[PDB]
């Protein structure tokens, strides 16, 4: 699809069979979702964002599909205000910007 | 053009008679730059992050430059760890997402 930005692009995920509305988020390096149960083992990660920072939980090879397209890849777990799908699996579904 | 997502979609604008350097984010309403002068009225303003909330000066109908592209919007002036391009001015140039 192309979207458009007058409005926030939001998106329907699947995650651990769930559904959840998430934001594609060209600004964030990485994909964190608020919190939730994932399978495996887990890493400390810190995330600097605009009025400081989260500690998360670093989960890898994690399924999750984006608006129907499949990726595989890291997904953070913590205190977000809103799920993000930041450019590590922007890029496993071959998003870009255009203008 | 068309910018991929492999590092941080960085590029250089015009601002205030000054140039600097700012990320096309998708998941930020509103643009946020470091400090830096403008000229005009403004009001304060608090805006949310992933690491809570910074307070920046609101600054209206302030004329950007970005990739050849010009566009006029509010721009947000405050602590800011990277200097942010809004959907507030993503729309003016014509960015999409596509995938
Ligand atoms: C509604 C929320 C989404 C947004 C809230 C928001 C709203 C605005 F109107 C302006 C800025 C921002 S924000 O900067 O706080 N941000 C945009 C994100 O794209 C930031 C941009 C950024 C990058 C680097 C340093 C500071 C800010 N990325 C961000 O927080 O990335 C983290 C998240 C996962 O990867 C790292 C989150
Ligand atoms: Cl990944
Ligand atoms: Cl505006
Ligand atoms: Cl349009």
């Amino acid at each position: 699809p192309q979207i458009t930005l007058w409005k926030r692009p939001l998106v329907t995920i699947k995650i651990g069979g769930q559904l959840k509305e998430a934001l594609l988020d060209t600004g964030a390096d990485d994909t964190v979702i608020e919190e939730m149960s994932l399978p495996g083992r887990w890493k400390p990660k810190m995330i600097g964002g605009i009025g400081g920072f989260i500690k998360v939980r670093q989960y890898d090879q994690i399924i999750i599909e984006i608006c129907g397209h499949k990726a595989i890849g890291t997904v953070l777990v913590g205190p977000t205000p809103v799920n993000i799908i930041g450019r590590n699996l922007l890029t496993q579904i071959g998003c870009t910007l255009n203008f």
